[PDB]
């Protein structure tokens, strides 16, 4: 690969860039330095195809949200197993399948058949089941060198960190998650509590946007409301008034929302990651640095 990408990939605030070529090599290198190679491959081109043109919860999304995991997996060395960083790679990369650029809210307000079939999560769990046929598909099963118990435990793995970047399950995650940190009585040889962290891992990875630098930061925010607007119009079309967060009239309230969801939820989210894997740090700062750049807007200075 590149000079430039072997050694900026290491850094947490890396950018995978404009070429969708070059993506599928940067997580076959992430995760051979964290596999049947044809298969591999085989596998990446049928997720990529699974994937939707939408402006934010696409292929570049997931390889971005991978990247991330990939980042906090390096830094934190010996914490987590072989079997638990393929799993949660594989779950990044996947997370996001079949994306239409619609909450859960619509999908249960449009009365959609996903909702009748899951109840809660109900993306996450489509999008796991999409992944578990790719994994059936002649040629797609990237881990037959595993044993059949090891192939349910990496399945298991999985299935929970995909569910996990359900932004619904966070708050509580993250409150439970806090209380044990400060009681002092989080223990990460607990399967439970380890779950719980991997569960914080994956909403760190799929927000990652927030702790990149601020052109990147900047640029794609114009891509989650694009998402975001397009649900209001749709929701209108329902009868149904949007949130404000969706509702394209009130985009001048755009750096007030993004205050709003850096206090609620991200700068807690990565505050609480950095308490338990101390090397997360640097999202922590980024994220930091880009709520000061939303302060900066609404000075009317940026
Ligand atoms: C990069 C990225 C990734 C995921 C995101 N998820 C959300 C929910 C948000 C987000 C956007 C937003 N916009 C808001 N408004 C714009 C104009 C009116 C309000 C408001 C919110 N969140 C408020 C936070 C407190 O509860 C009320 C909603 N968010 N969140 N940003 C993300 C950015
Ligand atoms: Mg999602
Ligand atoms: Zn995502």
């Amino acid at each position: 690969l590149p000079a430039r990408i072997c050694r900026d990939i290491e850094l947490f605030h890396f950018d995978i860039g404009p070429f969708e070529n070059m993506w599928p090599g940067i997580f076959v290198y992430m995760i051979h330095r964290s596999f049947e190679l044809e298969k591999l491959c085989r596998f990446i081109m049928s997720v990529k195809k699974n994937y939707r043109r939408v402006p934010y919860h696409n292929w570049k999304h997931a390889v971005t949200v991978a990247h991330c995991m990939y980042a906090i997996l390096q830094n934190n060395n010996g914490l987590f197993t072989d079997l638990e960083r393929k799993g949660l790679l594989i779950a990044c990369l996947c997370h996001d399948l079949d994306h239409r650029g619609f909450s859960n809210s619509y999908l249960q307000k449009f009365d959609h058949p996903l909702a009748a079939l899951y109840s809660t999560s109900t993306m996450e769990q489509h999008h796991f089941s999409q992944t578990v046929s790719i994994l059936q598909l002649e040629g797609h099963n990237i881990f037959s060198t595993l044993s059949s118990s090891e192939y349910e435990q990496v399945l298991e793995i999985i299935r929970k960190a995909i569910i996990a970047t359900d932004l619904a399950l966070y708050f509580g995650n993250r409150k439970q998650l806090e209380e044990m940190y400060q009681t002092g009585s989080l223990n990460l040889h607990n399967q439970s509590h380890r779950d719980r962290v991997i569960g914080l891992m994956m909403t760190a990875c799929d927000l990652c946007s927030v702790t990149k630098l601020w052109p990147v930061t900047k640029l794609t925010a114009n891509d989650i409301y694009a998402e975001f607007w397009a649900e209001g119009d749709e929701m209108k079309k329902l009868g149904i008034q949007p949130i404000p967060m969706m509702d394209r009239d009130k985009r001048d309230e755009v750096p007030q929302g993004q205050l709003g969801f850096y206090n609620a939820v991200a700068i807690p989210c990565y505050t609480t990651l950095t308490q338990i894997l101390p090397p997360t740090e640097p999202l922590l700062k980024a994220c930091r640095d880009n709520l000061n750049q939303w302060e900066k807007v609404i000075r009317g200075e940026e």
